[PDB]
């Protein structure tokens, strides 16, 4: 097979063997192995062990931080220039720009950023060869989906970074069983490299290996290809998360007929016991961990979790909506996390959870804006930038984006059903964001379509910014047939549908307090969604969809909530608001915008004329 040794890194193998891999896993491994130049290759087996002592490594080399205070926690700190999904470097590479986005009239689109063939492969060029010299390649095979759920679909990452092994032990299954579930099936290829090749050109910051300049996140679908160099951190560097979940897989929901979305999946049961499964899709740092894992108010009601994040839909043979929690873990946004907002989040990160960019106690506990837990006098609390912080200084002492990554098993209200095969029945998809005037809390869409428009027209604050479906990072294809695909779920056979649902936490008086405390009240209105999905005549027709009948909400124990403001529609307001969609939908979408929707939109601006 040789005339010398080939492309044969079996020399450097240091756990699993090249022989053990599937051929085409093997491919894989081998052909980047040699692109790449790692020193050693690491088959990663999921083990408690090989966990364990990676994060003694890691400890070892000043990588991350163990946290004494808990069971088995850890903290890492990274460079400030790697904090955070960077969109403006994420890119999609197809042979026709238009598969990707519609192409915008004004010039610029908002709904992904496409990349040629030719000028990828120039970049790829500029990154890749030899990124890995002096590093070990780990090979991470993984599941998103519980092992051989029908829904699930497998992934095979390579990465020289330790910290997203470790991390994606934690949000998804990975190791030895899923190459064995894997046998010869097809894989998503996933490819990542921090970018620093040993010896270091550049000076490390913080023990945090990262290329910033060269940082960049690509997604190749029709070679089923994910390639993200530079950047360590969560979405650009989990390959499985936001790049396989949400883009790759949104593409492949399309041709398949199922859906990838941003969207938390709860389970919601009433005081007599009766339950149901709500999706629900915000944008980021909009609430949806805090939802998933709510702690409800409203006495006998019960809210468990399935997922936080992303959710795969497919209908059934019987025609229900069907959900999975592709991932294993939450990745949730650590400050503001109290045990006021999120009580079982502070249950679940108690042990075996990686933090990063938190601060530090001297006590070796954890600390963010909006704990809401005070310390002990002589407790001191080192900042995520790895310096003294007093509640006096200027800066946080959490990044604002800070994140836990924390296994989903170990949420105490986590469902019973979060792992079945066939996943979960949905019956209410909700909408919404951060809309500090003129929506109202909640209100109802009058069909399916109405519902998709909905989706469509969805804004939220950073500045209030275009998120359609909270989806604005993560389509995978372009926008109009996404749309078409959503319409199209109406004309499947059997299929039903959900309600859809458009909720605001978020609406302010003129003097920017919150008309509603939210939270655990949240409860107040899915008690109202669950009634509407029952058939219950709770329900007000407005211009915009139905409202709750007034003292259809259970305002009991909140006292003076000012209902007159938090449920007003103003024409005003609205006139402005279908304005803005029309004029955004027609520079952003044009030619791919299916009929149905600006035929609501039509129908919406029409409503609001009459009033
Ligand atoms: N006023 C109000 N704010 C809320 C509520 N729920 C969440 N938030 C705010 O939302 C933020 C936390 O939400 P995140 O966990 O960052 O949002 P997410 O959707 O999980 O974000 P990703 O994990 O990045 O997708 C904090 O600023 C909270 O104050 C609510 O019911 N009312
Ligand atoms: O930005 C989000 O929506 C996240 O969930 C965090 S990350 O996975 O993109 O880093
Ligand atoms: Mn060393
Ligand atoms: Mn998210
Ligand atoms: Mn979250
Ligand atoms: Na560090």
């Amino acid at each position: 097979p040789q005339l010398h040794n080939g492309l044969d890194f079996s020399a450097k193998v240091i756990q699993g063997s090249l022989d053990s891999l599937p051929q085409e896993v093997r491919k894989f491994v081998e052909g980047n192995a040699q692109l790449c130049q790692p020193e050693y290759i690491h088959i990663c087996d999921g083990s408690e062990e090989e966990y364990g002592r990676l994060l003694a490594h890691m400890q070892e080399e000043g990588v991350i931080r163990k946290l004494k205070k808990y069971d088995n926690c850890w903290l890492a700190l990274t460079d400030p220039r790697d904090v955070a999904r960077i969109e403006s470097k994420t890119v999609i590479i197809t042979q026709e720009q238009r598969d990707t986005v519609p192409i915008p009239k004004s010039g610029q689109s908002q709904l992904g950023r496409w990349m040629s063939e030719e000028d990828f492969e120039k970049a790829f060029n500029a990154r890749f060869p030899g990124c890995m010299k002096g590093r070990t390649m780990y090979v991470i095979p993984f599941s998103m989906g519980p092992l051989g759920s029908p829904l699930a679909k497998i992934g095979i990452e390579l990465t020289d970074s330790p910290y997203v092994v470790a991390s994606m032990r934690i949000m998804t299954r990975m190791g030895t069983s899923v190459l064995e579930a894997l046998g010869d099936g097809e894989f998503i290829k996933c490819l990542h490299s921090v970018g620093c090749p040993l010896p270091l050109k550049k000076p490390l910051v913080n023990n945090w290996a990262c290329n910033p300049e060269l940082t960049l996140i690509a997604h190749l679908p029709d070679r089923r290809e994910i390639i993200s160099f530079g950047s360590g951190y969560g979405g650009n560097s989990l390959l499985g998360k936001k790049c396989f979940a949400l883009r790759i897989a949104s593409r492949l929901a399309k041709e398949e007929g199922w859906l990838a979305e941003h969207m938390l999946i709860l389970g919601i049961t009433n005081p007599e016991g009766k339950k149901k499964y709500l999706a629900a899709a915000f944008p980021s740092a909009c609430g949806k961990t805090n939802l998933a894992m709510m702690n409800p108010t409203l006495p006998g009601w019960k809210v468990e979790c399935v997922g936080d994040d992303i959710a795969w839909m497919k209908f059934d043979a019987q025609g229900n909506l069907r959900a999975i929690n592709p991932e294993n873990g939450f990745f949730g946004v650590a400050p503001g996390t109290s045990v006021k907002t999120n009580p079982n989040a502070i249950k679940t990160i108690q042990k075996n959870t990686i933090f990063t960019n938190v601060a530090e106690t001297s006590d070796g506990g954890v600390y963010w804006e909006g704990i809401d837990e005070p310390l002990a006098p002589g407790v001191t609390i080192t900042s995520w930038k790895n310096k003294e912080w007093r509640p006096q200084d200027e800066e946080p002492c959490a990044h604002p984006n800070s994140r836990f990554c924390t296994p989903a098993s170990q949420c105490p209200i986590i469902d019973p059903a979060w792992e079945s095969p066939e996943g979960v029945p949905i019956e209410g998809i909700i909408f919404g964001g951060r809309r500090p005037a003129g929506v109202p809390l909640v209100y109802e869409a009058l069909s399916w379509q109405h519902g998709v428009f909905v989706g469509a027209a969805m804004r939220s604050e950073a500045v209030i910014m275009r998120d359609p479906f909270a989806m604005r990072p993560f389509f995978g294809y372009n926008f109009g047939k996404y749309l078409a695909h959503w319409l199209s779920m109406a004309h499947r056979p059997a299929a039903k549908l959900p309600k859809i649902f458009h909720v605001n936490w978020f609406r302010k008086d003129k003097n920017g307090k919150f008309l509603w405390p939210g939270f655990g009240e949240n409860s107040r209105v899915l008690e109202w969604m669950f009634g509407r999905i029952e058939g219950e005549d709770s329900a007000k027709l407005t211009p915009i969809g139905y409202v709750p009948k007034e003292d259809a909400l259970n305002l009991k124990g909140l006292g003076d909530v000012n209902v007159e403001e938090l449920f007003g529609i103003s024409k005003e307001f609205w006139e402005k608001e279908v304005e803005e969609i029309d004029k955004y939908l027609e520079d952003q979408v044009n030619a791919d915008l299916p009929y149905e929707i600006e035929r609501e939109l039509r129908a919406l601006k029409q409503r609001i004329s009459q009033m």
